[PDB]
DNA sequence: GACCCGTGGA
DNA sequence: TCCACGGGTC
């Protein structure tokens, strides 16, 4: 039944901190820890004024704002808002205590899901309309385990086409063994599949897929070795613990919100941040 | 009257 | 090839 030909582009936020992460993650965390708790006006000012010291004086305000909202706020879940005040998140609070970068990204991978409240509303509505519901990192790990069970290695293009851009997989309808069987079948017929979009550049098609893999690698659970994606079995216990959730519905239920209600829209994004960034 | 993603330096 | 600036488009 599994048909990967049903393709669906499903993004995550585009990164800004990979190259300089070892400097930027402490900066984000220390800025937030230092200036919070504070009101939103003070947060916006003081965060940008601190970050520009790190990124460089030519950095535009728009870039500073985008770091704050897209990466420190949404993708890395490092602060949240409650009662007009901005606070350091539980994830930040932990990192401030232990400086454990792999654990930071393991938590991100554990909690990530589609749909989520990182996306713009029109994209959320698109993903909900497509009945997307997946914990993608548990799923990827089980797919990699199953590939190893079967003595094959998967490429980034395999993960892209058959998992992270496959509608049926993103819908939570497919078992990892079905994916591996299909990949083995296509290979035997000399079929190599890649994600393609007409007239679009490779970043459009693949950057969010490569960057999802980057965060799994920063969590120390995989290695991207050239074209191939390989488990790090020095973390076999963690790999198996997280993989167990491959078939679980997302912990955060996007489907109980009425996105025509202004109150439910507000609740949705707030509730998402609480789930993703804090301890529950 | 803030994520998305074209675009190009690294 | 990788990935992030900053303009593009609740």
């Amino acid at each position: 039944n599994y048909n990967p030909e049903e393709q669906f582009r499903c993004t995550i936020i585009r990164g800004k901190a990979k190259n300089m992460l070892d400097n930027l993650l402490p900066a984000y965390a220390n800025i937030i820890d230092d200036i919070c708790p504070c009101d939103k006006a003070s947060f916006v000012k003081d965060f940008n004024n601190r970050l520009i010291e790190i990124l460089g004086e030519e950095t535009t305000k728009k870039t500073l704002d985008n770091h704050r909202t897209e990466i420190a706020g949404k993708l890395f879940g490092m602060f949240y808002e409650d009662d007009e005040v901005i606070f350091p998140s539980g994830r930040t609070n932990k990192y401030i205590e232990d400086s454990d970068q792999p654990a930071f990204f393991k938590d991100i991978c554990f909690k990530f899901q589609f749909p989520n409240g990182m996306d713009k509303l029109d994209k959320v509505i698109e993903k909900v309309g497509a009945k997307i519901q997946i914990r993608q990192f548990p799923y990827i790990l089980q797919v990699l385990l199953t590939a190893d069970n079967n003595n094959i290695q998967l490429s980034k293009d395999d993960i892209a086409y058959y998992v992270l851009n496959s509608l049926q997989v993103l819908q939570g309808k497919i078992k990892p063994i079905e994916v591996i069987e299909k990949i083995i079948e296509d290979r035997s017929n000399d079929i190599t599949k890649k994600v393609r979009h007409p007239g679009k550049e490779t970043s459009y098609s693949m950057q969010h897929i490569r960057e999802q893999l980057n965060y799994l690698e920063l969590a120390n659970l995989i290695r991207i070795d050239g074209n191939l994606v390989k488990l790090n079995y020095r973390e076999a216990e963690n790999i198996n613990y997280i993989a167990q959730f491959w078939g679980n519905k997302p912990e955060f239920n996007a489907y109980k919100y009425d996105f025509t209600s202004e109150d439910d829209k507000k609740s949705f994004f707030k509730d998402w941040q609480q789930y993703y960034s804090n301890v529950n």
